[PDB]
């Protein structure tokens, strides 16, 4: 009974956590194995900010200008280099800490935790979608740069997103575990826009069906639609259009509760022509698009 | 820049779930130095759970029925002692992953992280508060009682809450570290009353001066109320009465913004009074309670 806005456990994320220093600039780490994984903008000072010159700003520095710091522990750097814009600190010791993990890009609409952290450690945890325009809407403060966002499916730790910028408009924007900016964004000190966002269809459908799922059913009609229909009243309510392959992702949550997708649909429909007339739906008077189909099932099923 | 449903990193008190099974029955366990504390209900069977003999019960178990996992490995049982509706089973051995910890009895409005575990593994974390009619509104399956509520204070974990129960009306219902309930509540299957719950007023006030840091602030009038003024809109729209000692709390705010926290009740005032008129809060749609003003506080400071 009940559905959050549940996070994943950050306790393998926050063995790998390091503060990172670099001049008068400190942010965060990621430690793994014998690598150190930062925002590259670490050796950057305000003059450099409008447009950085990464490469000869790099340059000036060697392997004892990266000051890294595990918790009370200083790690010895012997390798540096810079892999799109994150900087790879090559350590003489590998983290005991280290859990099973991979690098994964994800893809728009995808949801991860992220474990917020300032000068290497950690202040919090909370559920993010990378949003359709590759924007995050987080929580984040000077020194936040370096946290991460993740999955864990059992024992293995999936990193997606590392932090860098903060966008003009209070929105999010990072990269990948190899540096790639999520977006059109680039590390510079220079308004950037960012796409036209829209609401991520599929996850507002999981979504209505955990709320079914948990006894939140106010909302079910007797009207039924088709993927042409609905995604006419979609594209008018700016949400992502509906394909078969986000069907096929309901169908688990479509055979649990016994409504069939285009039924949910119609429902959707109804709630975006109405409104939610005063009312609310696990706690929500707006159509959340935070959960996956799959963090419905997870959630609903006790995944650990 | 923005406001998040942050948890508290939940890695300190990972370390300290086991699994604990009496009988047929498997729950989570929270181990601390050589203590396990677990619910007294994992001693119960179906045909006693409408009106538990728990003194009888525990009666006919022995150290060795206790069967508690810290992971892959047995812990050996040594004493079992039941302390309200906890039970406390001794161990031989002290958990070496225990943080510095306290068991607090948390006042109703306070908030705190909830580590969702099954069969002694972390599944997520989540942020909830304690509701004024001492209930919280989780995410809870069967297999999550023994699952714990904390907060993290730098190194010490005061761990607040213990999972024991979903009534009928799918809310939950548990106990402090010392097994007292908080609430009305049994640990009995029998329908039981919840008692009228209010909004969180404080904590409202709280979020409002979190939306005016990060940029919301549509909503900032050129009213002033008093508190007997508000106090009577409070209890028209079932809120916690406003007190002096809650606006002390709110100081800090107040004193970041420059907005009077009778000003910001004249704006709360409004709010209860025309509603939001399709507009958002910090990306909600009603008023949202679960942050308290030293919530507002840590997250919009970045305290670690
Ligand atoms: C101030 C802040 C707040 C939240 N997250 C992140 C930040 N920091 C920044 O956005 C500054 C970085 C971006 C840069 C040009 C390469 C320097
Ligand atoms: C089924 C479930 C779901 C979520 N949280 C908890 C539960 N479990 C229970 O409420 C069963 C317990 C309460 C008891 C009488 C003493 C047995």
């Amino acid at each position: 009974s009940g559905f959050r806005k549940m996070a994943f456990p950050s306790g393998k994320v926050e063995g790998c956590m390091v503060q990172v220093t670099c001049g008068t600039t400190t942010l965060n780490g990621l430690w793994l194995d014998d690598v150190v994984y930062c925002p590259r903008h670490v050796i950057c000072t305000s003059e450099d900010m409008l447009n950085p010159n990464y490469e000869d700003l790099l340059i000036r520095k060697s392997n004892h200008n990266f000051l890294v710091q595990a918790g009370n522990v200083q790690l010895r750097v012997i390798g540096h280099s810079m892999q799109n814009c994150v900087l790879k600190l090559k350590v003489d010791t590998a983290n005991p800490k280290t859990p099973k993990y991979k690098f994964v890009r994800i893809q728009p609409g995808q949801t991860f935790s992220v474990l917020a952290c300032y000068n290497g450690s950690p202040s919090g945890v909370y559920q993010c979608a990378m949003r359709p325009n590759f924007t995050i809407k987080g929580s984040f403060l000077n020194g936040s740069c370096g946290s991460v966002g993740f999955n864990i499916d059992y024992d293995c730790v999936s990193f997606c997103y590392m932090h860098h910028m903060e966008l003009p408009t209070g929105v999010h924007a990072g990269t990948d575990l190899e540096g790639n900016f999520y977006g059109p964004f680039v590390d510079r000190q220079t308004a950037q826009a960012a796409g036209t966002d829209t609401t991520i269809t599929v996850n507002v459908l999981a979504w209505l069906y955990a709320a079914v799922i948990n006894g939140d059913r106010w909302f079910l009609n007797r009207f039924t639609t088709t993927l042409n229909d609905f995604n006419l009243v979609a594209m008018k309510y700016n949400y992502e259009p509906l394909t078969q392959d986000h069907v096929d992702i309901l169908g688990p949550l479509s055979a649990q509760t016994g409504i069939a997708v285009l039924d949910m649909c119609a429902s959707l429909k109804e709630l975006l022509q109405n409104g939610m007339n005063g009312r609310t739906i696990l706690g929500s008077a707006l159509l959340e698009d935070e959960f996956t189909p799959f963090d419905v099932v997870r959630q609903c099923s006790g995944v650990t």
